[PDB]
């Protein structure tokens, strides 16, 4: 029943978990400059990418805030003028391929050509599989990844050539465990964890040693995105922290909060029956 | 999280013993209707001839008109007469009107084979848009609307399978297939989600499974050397899984242990994969 190399592993597992603490800790990393970077967070206009974007504006970088949400968007380039930066707002529907391109060629000509990117935009629908919607799961893979496709693909270019960017997925815990009344958000957030681990192997292959990858991984943020968990409850202060942390130090695998990966780890070592009912109970 | 890592722990230690160290029954698949995707060539061709041996009652898809026919010939050689249809699974509409004809033609299919996937390996600024989201239509989207269709009568009578063939792609990401390990990261978290969604529905006699296979010698990406898998073996694998419940069907077995081990994989070993990787590439 390969038990002796199962417990083997289950060791390592433990140790390179308990190392890593250890590094984390008592070896910290060199964070570098985000001044005077084109940075465009998609889903600027609340939650997180608003956070973030107000995180990028004290570091004086410069800005590029896309959402759905006019007022939204405006709100957060106003507060982001208060804090000395004045950003370029758009009004920009991620799911759109179209809309992306000319609005990325209209960004080009009034700001640049951008050197980090936050895929931030996302949607989710929550309901169980046979009672979800045709158009909703459409929706859900074209901004949660065919999105992250479009704005990579048309940003890529300028990035290998200057042999420097960033290019930031925001998936979720979601996109390493299935969960029930949220299968195609879970199956989006998969293909954006896929996407992030991909563009990575690319980049290595093909040399691209300076433009870097990070994948923001929370846990339930109190954002009103989903009012309630599935499985404590994350403030949106302590994701940007961890995210503006991970992109300056260039982690990555961004999980917040960062110890939950040693539960994905050991989860690995559960039948998926047993699994299943583990993210499924409240003691 | 001290007492969840504990509880993980007893878990794990806990399903060592139940079945992992406790004489396995294999159900009987005669009579059932079983839907097979992508039967036209390869693992689905190959599948497809095992059921017909188990005198299944066959309900055959594929694009390529030839391919399928060739496929229901052997079938009726076998001793089952199949039905095959010419459907494209990237169509949502099409897919919906052949299972119409199904349910008129054959009945309520009780297993069904999510086979059918494309790729066309490029990195990504050389992908076209359009085989994007064809890769994502077909290896994913075609699934949710497969298993919409089909499960309301598996729910009525607590009895079915769902077998999801993603790829070890769906597990790490791999360069000049972006788009397609996205795509096979979602049906991974398909299967995964609805496999905690069958659980908390309390309609666990839907059973499901996912076919993760390494490179196999069928056409569907160009030979490089490495070591290569028949088509053989993966059909044996994926009906030994199939017939014994199994949720995660790795080809081979063991490659969940590699999936284990990146993190240890050697600064000196990774150069070597990813020269290999762009000397195949480059064919
Ligand atoms: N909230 C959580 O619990 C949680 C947990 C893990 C991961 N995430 C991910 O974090 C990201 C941000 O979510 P949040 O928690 O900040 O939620 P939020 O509701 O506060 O903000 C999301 C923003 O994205 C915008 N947006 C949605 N669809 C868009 C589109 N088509 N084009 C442009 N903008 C669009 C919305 O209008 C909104 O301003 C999402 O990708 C989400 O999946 C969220
Ligand atoms: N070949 C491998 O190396 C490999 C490895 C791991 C996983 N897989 C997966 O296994 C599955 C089967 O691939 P294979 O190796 O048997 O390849 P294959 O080329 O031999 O056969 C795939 C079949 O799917 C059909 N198909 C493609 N698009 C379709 C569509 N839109 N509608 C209906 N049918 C369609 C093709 O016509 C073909 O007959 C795919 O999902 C593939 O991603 C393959
Ligand atoms: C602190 C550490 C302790 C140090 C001591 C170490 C001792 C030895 C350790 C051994 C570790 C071995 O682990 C290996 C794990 O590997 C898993 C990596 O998976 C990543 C996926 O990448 C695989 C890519 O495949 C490479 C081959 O590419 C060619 C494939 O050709 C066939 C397909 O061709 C068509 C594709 O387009
Ligand atoms: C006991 C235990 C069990 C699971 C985990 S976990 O970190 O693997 C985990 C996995 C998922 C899968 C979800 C959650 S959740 O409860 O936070 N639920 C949500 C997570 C994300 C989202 C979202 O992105 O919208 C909406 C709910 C969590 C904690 C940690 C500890
Ligand atoms: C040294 C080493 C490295 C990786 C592995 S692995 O088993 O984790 C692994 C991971 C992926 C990620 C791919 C492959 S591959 O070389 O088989 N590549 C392909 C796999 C699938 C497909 C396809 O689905 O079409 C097309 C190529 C393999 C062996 C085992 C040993």
């Amino acid at each position: 029943g390969n038990i002796i190399l199962e417990i083997l592993l289950l060791l390592i597992t433990i140790i390179y978990s308990y190392l890593e603490s250890l590094v984390k800790f008592f070896i910290p990393q060199r964070r570098k400059s985000v001044a005077g970077e084109i940075v465009l967070i998609t889903g600027a206009g609340h939650g997180i990418g608003r956070q973030t974007t107000y995180e990028f504006a004290k570091r004086k970088s410069r800005l590029v805030l896309w959402d759905i949400n006019k007022h939204g968007v405006e709100e957060t380039a106003a507060e982001c003028r208060k804090l000395g930066v004045t950003a370029h707002a758009y009004v920009v529907d991620c799911s759109n391929r179209e809309e992306i391109y000319r609005s990325l060629n209209q960004v080009k000509k009034e700001v640049g050509d951008v050197t980090i990117v936050v895929n931030n935009a996302g949607t989710v629908y929550p309901a169980d599989l046979l009672s979800t919607k045709d158009e909703e799961i459409t929706k859900t893979f074209e901004v949660n990844i065919l999105g992250h496709f479009w704005i990579t693909k048309a940003l890529l270019p300028s990035m290998m050539k200057r042999n420097h960017g960033h290019i930031v997925t925001v998936a979720s815990v979601c996109g390493h465990e299935g969960i029930p009344y949220l299968i195609p958000y879970c199956s989006s957030k998969f293909a954006a964890v896929g996407f992030h681990r991909g563009l990575t192997s690319e980049l290595q292959a093909l040399g691209k040693t300076g433009i870097k990858t990070s994948c923001l991984c929370p846990v339930f943020v109190n954002t009103g995105f989903t009012k309630n968990p599935s499985t404590p409850v994350l403030e949106t202060d302590e994701v940007v922290r961890s995210l503006i942390d991970g992109i300056l130090t260039n982690k990555k695998m961004i999980f917040v909060p960062s110890y939950i990966n040693i539960f994905l780890r050991l989860q690995k070592f559960l039948p998926e029956r047993a699994s299943a009912i583990l993210n499924r109970m409240q003691n």
